[PDB]
């Protein structure tokens, strides 16, 4: 194994190309740029472009109309010396006119994106997770744009996805040591997270990333729904500090009744 | 919307009065110094001052005799180099002889209070609680009492009570912006929680606040119970980042089964 | 009550001896030195020294062959400028050939260990879980071994076992104050943890500790299965802020679905 971060067009992934080197990537390394899953420069700019005029101009009145009464950044608008701004599949908080439009496109086509790749990562390790496939992917994903380091950690998503601006701040651990992740002008940096490992009982590495210290980002978390059901001796084989009494449990079970998105591995 | 915290008098609140500017209060700022309510300040300095001689001339023993077992800060004595005494409704750990009596009146008085205010909130908002107005805020309140910094969060309470001793280093987040909060002779801060946010189905906004750098606090949490029940399809609306399957949730199911008191915007 | 830890012999408490000196010791301190309870400095060095030939000689597909797909330390090996080796009683990662033999004989003597003196602080405070002494025993241990601070927590195991290599930068509070605790020829440190508390109704002290600041450590959890079922109000009568509907819990319904090892006194 050498220590480069590959990387993958997911349309070969669909066309069964490069099966060997997508399962040992999954396996050894667990992250991947992906072009090729309709994430162009382009689109980026158009929804880029709007919300960061927002961000900007956007008055104090305009933003508290597209702000939750509870800052957890799930949703619209949340000052943080940074601005993020929140979607998913519904209860969004939109700006203005055209605003909804473009973001409703760029939310589809990151929503449509990492649904495909995580496809690919369960058809190539053969999950079949419990309720099937597309149940599975039919889930709870939130998008977040932030606007202007971070500690190691690990997503637990099934995937993430992250577009940015192009120093390189987001470094993962790579065979054992952090390794710059610099923007990619065609390409979608992709972070297996911990549900991948688990679903697909420890086919798939989560690796630990962070940003380190010397603009933009847009990060994607597909997340499972609450009902996602698993073995808990299955997790316990792969890693998991489980506390689960019984043989299967669900997301909500494991890790609460809120979303946890990361983790770190201190405690 | 100007950036000025408000007062409210409980009393002029409970004969009707200011409504209109109560309700875009809680809507727009969550948070407000609160007069007539029974919390003079020379009751705080009986309390503060038998506590004050208790932290200062307690022997280890006598200390070591009203300290839990475990650190958990929820009742009796914790040294943190800050002392802390804690009380709730039962199971309080006394010092003495007349500290008992004093401590009891000025819990009392303080849960009375934020019952009270409580009860202007749901009623400025048209909200019964499931279960009713009154099981609901027959709850599990804590006081802590602290003498000698704090990240920004934002309370998990229904509301939180807060009397100081008078450099303003509390501030909230009002209008964008972070704002000195004085002690206010005789006022008491109330700021709002996330399960005001909730019960009402986002009608009050709990905001942000925090301890900025460069003495006495005492902080009344107005918790609700483990069976607390609410719409989960609702909350999801208010911004809440819930992994809840299913229509409705508990308290418990939400949070677990330990209080947690505060949370940051940061994951 | 002076401000000595002690030490204790498990052999000389087997026999009956020092019983007021060990329940004093419990109830005002909660932590102590163990002698005679078969974890020989020999032993440690058998242990030590291989698993240090591994981490400064195994190589990176050594290491990445014994290590987890998710990053949680609960198995296996984890970079960390530290490293980490992790077991329990079953699913772990071993190198090698005869590390497996020497770490498994090491294990379980140190869970031996760790039953025995929870047995006998068991039996010091007349406790009788539910379902019975032996069960209760039969848990879900966690070792970590870490080669080359910590902020003030407390342990939520029933006892944690500590072996280092002999500065003192681990203290704990007893009597108000942080104490030094240095290597102990032929001992182990011991730490009561809240469950400790929990499960004798609050004859047990889980005392605060930290690392403080200016090598090897070897720390065994002892931790109950997710079973564990307690008194909700008995919890709550020894300091627990439970948000727990009902009159008996487990461990599980307490903490969540994952392990969490320790906790602050900090919300
Ligand atoms: C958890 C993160 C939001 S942090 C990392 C990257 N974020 C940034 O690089 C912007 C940033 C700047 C300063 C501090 C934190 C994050 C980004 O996006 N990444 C996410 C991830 O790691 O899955
Ligand atoms: C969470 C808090 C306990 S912190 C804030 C204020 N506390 C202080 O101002 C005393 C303090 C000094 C240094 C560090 C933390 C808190 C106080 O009381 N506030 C509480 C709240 O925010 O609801
Ligand atoms: C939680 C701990 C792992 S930390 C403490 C001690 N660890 C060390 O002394 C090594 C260390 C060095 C630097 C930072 C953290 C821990 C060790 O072992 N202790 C454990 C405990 O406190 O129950
Ligand atoms: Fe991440
Ligand atoms: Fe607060
Ligand atoms: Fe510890």
């Amino acid at each position: 194994m050498d220590t480069t971060v590959p990387t993958f067009s997911l349309a070969e992934l669909q066309q069964g190309l490069h099966q060997d080197e997508f399962r040992r990537c999954l396996r050894d390394k667990g992250l991947f740029y992906l072009t090729d899953c309709g994430l162009t420069d382009t689109e980026l700019k158009s929804a880029k472009d709007l919300v960061i005029d927002f961000f900007e101009h956007g008055s104090e009145a305009e933003k508290r109309a597209v702000t939750s009464p509870v800052p957890t950044m799930r949703r619209g608008f949340t000052g943080l010396y940074s601005m993020c701004y929140s979607m998913g599949t519904a209860d969004n908080l939109f700006p203005s006119g055209d605003f909804e439009r473009i973001w409703t496109q760029y939310f589809d086509r990151q929503y449509t994106a990492s649904r495909a790749v995580a496809r690919e990562v369960l058809r190539a390790t053969g999950t079949e997770p419990d309720g099937g496939v597309e149940a599975f992917l039919d889930c709870e994903p939130l998008l977040r744009f932030r606007y202007f380091r971070m500690a190691p950690h690990y997503d637990l998503s099934m995937v993430t996805l992250i577009q940015q601006t192009p120093f390189v701040s987001l470094q993962a651990e790579v065979g054992g040591a952090f390794t710059d992740l610099p923007y990619r002008p065609d390409a979608v940096l992709v972070f297996c997270g911990a549900i991948a490992t688990l679903v697909t009982g420890g086919q798939v590495k989560a690796p630990r990333h962070h940003v380190a210290a010397p603009r933009t980002s847009s990060v994607f978390f597909l997340r499972p729904n609450a009902d996602f059901t698993f073995s808990v001796p299955l997790a316990r084989e792969c890693g998991f500090d489980v506390s689960l009494d019984g043989e299967t449990a669900t997301f909500q079970d494991w890790i609460g009744g809120n979303y946890v998105n990361i983790r770190r591995t201190s405690k």
